[PDB]
Formats: C-alpha cells, structure tokens, sequence
C-alpha cells in the first residue's frame, strides 16, 4: 500500500491528459481503447481540447460488449502501478 492522499476519486478530462501519455497503460477505458485502436490519435488531434473530444465520440461509438475488456483493463492498469515499478522508500 501506498501513502499520500486518497486517490483522486472524480473523473475528469483533467486525468485523461494523463493516462493518454500511458497509452496502453491508460488507466481509463476510453483513454485506452483510442491509446491501441488509434495510435496515430495525438496526430490526427494534436490540440488536447480536440484530441480528447475524440476519445469520446470513438469511446460512445463502440458497444458495450466491445468496451468490456476495455473497461476491466483500466481498472487493472491501476494496480500493475501500485505492484510494479518495486520501490523502497525509508
């Protein structure tokens, strides 16, 4: 377990930016899917405010049948963190 601040519990394009840097480590499930299904996204929108939008209209667009494994893989993105990257801190 971590220390710090309860994590951030509100989702937001404010995050978004974030995971999108992740790319397939995007702890989201519409900042991942477009992170693999478009790869070339930042060019095709490399202006965030519009980038972002588009992560969206995709995200909407695909069923929910389709979003299930990107909707799981997120959330356990978010562990892999806490686990990996083995830290000792005194």
């Amino acid at each position: 377990g971590s220390s710090g601040s309860s994590g951030n519990a509100q989702r937001s394009t404010l995050k978004w930016e974030k995971e999108e840097a992740l790319g397939e480590m995007a702890t989201v499930a519409p900042v991942l899917y477009t992170n693999i299904n478009f790869p070339n996204l930042k060019e095709e929108f490399p202006d965030w405010t519009t980038r972002v939008k588009q992560i969206a209209k995709l995200w909407r667009k695909a069923s929910s049948q389709e979003r299930a494994p990107y909707v799981q893989k997120a959330r356990d993105n978010r562990a892999a963190l806490r686990i990996n990257k083995v830290q000792m801190s005194n």
